[PDB]
């Protein structure tokens, strides 16, 4: 099926113009880990903010205009970019807003980071309600040397 997985800091905040203001190796980690050798879909600016294809995965960037790095596949629309991802048991939506919203209304699972930070941003994950899907595996963690800041994370799947 289709599957949503991205970090939200509160208020559902994702993204804003400049880095995000933390450092959470294990949230990368736990992306990775969700991420091994499925297909990826992602939007032209999520795209520029890797500036590099995730290795071992089909990378499918949308965009309007013709790609401009032939290491990855391009297409420009949604139906495209499920078509490029071939048969597959998961596709991986990994951001950001404009795309999440889209695919939102057809994913199966939502992967999310819950992270105990409030930050000015520009772009949400977009609104669901918690009711309609089940909580299949939670867990929170404390900040540490590593991370600094609490988070948690949680996978959903749609009642
Ligand atoms: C930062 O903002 P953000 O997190 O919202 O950015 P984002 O989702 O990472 O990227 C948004 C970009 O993805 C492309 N895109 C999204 N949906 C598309 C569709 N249905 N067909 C074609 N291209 C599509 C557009 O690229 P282009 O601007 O290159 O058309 C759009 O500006
Ligand atoms: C490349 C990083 C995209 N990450 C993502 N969609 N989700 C998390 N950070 N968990
Ligand atoms: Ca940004
Ligand atoms: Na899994």
């Amino acid at each position: 099926g289709i599957s949503l997985i991205a970090a939200l800091a509160v208020d559902r905040v994702i993204g804003m113009e400049n880095a995000m203001p933390w450092n959470l190796p294990a949230d990368l980690a736990w992306f990775k880990r969700n991420t091994l050798n499925k297909p990826v879909i992602m939007g032209r600016h999520t795209w520029e903010s890797i500036g590099r294809p995730l290795p071992g995965r089909k990378n499918i960037i949308l965009s309007s205009q013709p790609g401009t790095d032939d290491r990855v596949t391009w297409v420009k629309s949604v139906d495209e970019a499920i078509a490029a991802c071939g048969d597959v048991p998961e596709i991986m939506v990994i951001g950001g807003g404009r795309v999440y919203e889209q695919f939102l209304p057809k994913a199966q699972k939502l992967y999310l980071t819950h992270i105990d930070a409030e930050v000015e941003g520009d772009t949400h994950f977009p609104d669901y309600e918690p009711d309609d899907w089940e909580s299949v595996f939670s867990e929170f963690h404390d900040a540490d040397a590593q991370n600094s800041h609490s988070y948690s994370f949680e996978i959903l799947e749609r009642r």
